[PDB]
């Protein structure tokens, strides 16, 4: 295509954040394009093409509702969608509303000013590109920067993926000695799909994580149906919880039941699947010993499922809360582990030296392999943003204003950076909900500001330094209230090296978060100062 020269609104990305962005400011009669380092829309469910790539909230949360035309006219198929049908949905709504025409692809934005003497962005591309726009809007994503782990990399013979960058075309295993190295969901999800084609599978395990069964099954067209009558309605009530979703939220303290009824109200959890035990008892992210009897629990059924009790003692997570890294669903993960053909290679115990050009090498010893796949995640939530250089008042850089960690008023916006804004970011509830629900009342929030600012004559929105002050204060205060700043997580940055350790995320719920946001607007963008 080509990006526009001015432009009211200019949007970084095209997955979920960004389409909705580009559409609702459409509708409201702006001028706004898009541009996407990637081929084409869809953001992590373009990337993410390894196979086993599948959602973890159901198909019937994790979707838009900003049309009813789309709710009414898709169907889903399963409880959780796989990425290709959510890669399709995408392409569905981009189709529908005609998204693509407002869109750069193959273009990724490496540079951003703000210049004072116009109020407006400018932003550079690596295509060359010099846009000039009002507004910019950052929908680059939290978890869309992939993050290699070093060193005997370059060296290596065989074939080297990374999960967040996968081929387009399937690619073939068979007959293979195959490593995996990361057991975060990424390498839960991709591993038995691996195993199937490969003569030998390695799992390179290092801090075991929860998995709970997913339990997927086929979606009733007939409940689908059913559903679809009252969708507004069941959507209003995901976006009433703390969640975005329908998780029931367990009154109980898990330390105040027998164990009789602790074993029996988790047993029924681990039979229906799902992530809803996370919130079986109010206190499992916030007590220790709460936590523990829900941990136990779990620890148990993983021994359970291995046959061996040296490979599954393994298997078994130790050294932190349960659900303070992200709890994951497993699909035959662990039973996985029982075939002849499949090896734990714990390097806890045993951690990699280095990678050579025929495998990786533990202290302990050498395994040769024909494909290494890095299942080792993303430079979370700061990558994306801190990969562009972005420049605020007085030529601050925001790599260097965030360097001690992000800092924000609400998350969406950095004081002395005025008219941008972040979808769905460290400050706000983020990946810690249905990221549906986060990102449209981002996407709805910030639109409808930028409306007001046109509507009322304004061309300037900065927040105020002592409201992101008194905004992050809250966020930490909050976040130390749980057990969740105890963890080394992608959430506190702990997965990148020399990256500050804060937990970035505001644990308080969508629901009470929208409040805070709303009250805000409501009060004439309270902690904004509009010029
Ligand atoms: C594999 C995976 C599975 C997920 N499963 C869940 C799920 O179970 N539940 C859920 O709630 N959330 C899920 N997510 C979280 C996910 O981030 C959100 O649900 C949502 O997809 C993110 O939408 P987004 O548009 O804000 O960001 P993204 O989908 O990441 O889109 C950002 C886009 O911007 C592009 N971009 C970045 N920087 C630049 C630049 N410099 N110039 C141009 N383009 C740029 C990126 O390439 C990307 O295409 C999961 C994430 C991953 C990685
Ligand atoms: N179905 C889903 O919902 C789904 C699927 C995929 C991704 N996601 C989202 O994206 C996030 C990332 O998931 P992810 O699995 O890609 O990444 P992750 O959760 O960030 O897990 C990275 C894994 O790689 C390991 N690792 C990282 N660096 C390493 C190193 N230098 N040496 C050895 N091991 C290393 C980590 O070990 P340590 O744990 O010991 O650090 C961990 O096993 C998820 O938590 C979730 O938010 C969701």
């Amino acid at each position: 295509r080509q990006p526009p020269e001015e432009v009211d609104v200019l949007v970084v990305g095209a997955g979920f954040s960004g389409l909705y962005a580009l559409y609702r400011l459409r509708e409201l009669g702006r001028s706004v394009h898009v541009i996407e380092t990637a081929g084409d829309v869809g953001g992590v469910w373009y990337w993410n093409r390894y196979p086993g790539a599948r959602c973890d909230i159901e198909s019937i949360e994790y979707c838009y509702s900003f049309s009813e035309e789309v709710l009414q006219e898709w169907n889903w198929t399963e409880r959780y969608a796989s990425q290709p049908e959510i890669l399709r949905y995408i392409n569905f709504v981009a189709d529908k509303f005609d998204l693509r025409s407002g869109i750069t692809f193959h273009t990724t934005v490496t540079a951003a000013a703000f210049d004072e003497a116009t109020n407006t962005w400018t932003v550079d591309t690596n295509h060359g590109d010099r846009i000039r726009a009002r507004y910019l809007i950052m929908a680059s994503g939290q978890l869309s920067v992939p993050q290699l782990p070093f060193p005997g990399l370059k060296d290596f013979a065989g074939n080297l993926y990374h999960t967040g960058n996968w081929p387009h075309e399937p690619v073939d295993f068979s007959g293979q000695r195959v490593g995996v190295i990361g057991t975060g969901s990424s390498g839960i999800q991709v591993s038995p799909q691996i195993a199937k084609q490969a003569a030998e599978l390695f799992v390179f395990q290092r801090t075991p994580h929860f998995a709970v069964p997913a339990r997927n099954a086929p979606l009733d067209p007939e409940f689908l149906a059913d559903l679809k009558k009252r969708y507004a309605e069941f959507r209003e009530e995901s976006r009433n919880t703390p969640g975005g979703t329908h998780r029931y939220q367990g009154p109980k303290s898990a330390l105040e039941v027998s164990d009789e009824e602790l074993v029996e109200t988790l047993e029924r959890y681990w039979q229906e699947g799902g992530p809803d035990i996370l919130a079986a008892y109010r206190d499992i992210l916030r007590d220790r010993d709460a936590n523990e009897r829900v941990a136990e629990f779990i620890r148990n059924k993983i021994r359970n499922t291995v046959r061996d009790p040296e490979v599954a003692e393994r298997l078994v997570p130790k050294g932190y809360p349960f659900g303070t890294k992200k709890l994951i669903l497993e699909i035959d993960y662990y039973e996985m582990f029982n075939r002849d053909n499949v090896h734990l290679v714990d390097t806890l115990s045993a951690p990699i030296e280095t990678i050579t050009p025929r495998g990786v090498r533990t202290s302990e010893r050498e395994y040769e392999l024909d494909s290494l796949v890095l299942a080792t995640g993303f430079d979370a939530l700061t990558g994306a943003l801190f990969k562009i250089d972005i420049r605020g008042v007085g030529n601050v850089a925001l790599k260097e204003k965030w360097a001690a960690g992000p800092r924000t008023y609400l998350g969406l916006s950095t004081a002395g950076f005025p008219n941008l804004f972040f979808i769905a970011g460290p400050g706000s509830p983020s990946a810690l909900s249905n990221m549906l629900v986060s990102i449209e009342q981002h996407v709805e929030w910030v639109t409808d500001h930028i409306a007001y600012m046109f509507k009322n004559g304004l061309t300037r929105s900065e927040a105020v330094l002592e409201k992101e002050d008194e905004w992050v204060e809250h966020v930490n205060e909050i976040a130390d209230e749980t057990l969740y700043p105890m963890t080394a997580s992608w959430y506190t940055g702990a997965n990148v090296p020399g990256k500050p350790r804060v937990f970035m995320l505001y644990v308080g719920g969508f629901h009470r978060y929208r409040q805070i946001c709303d009250e805000v607007a409501a009060k004439g963008y309270e902690g904004f100062v509009l010029t």
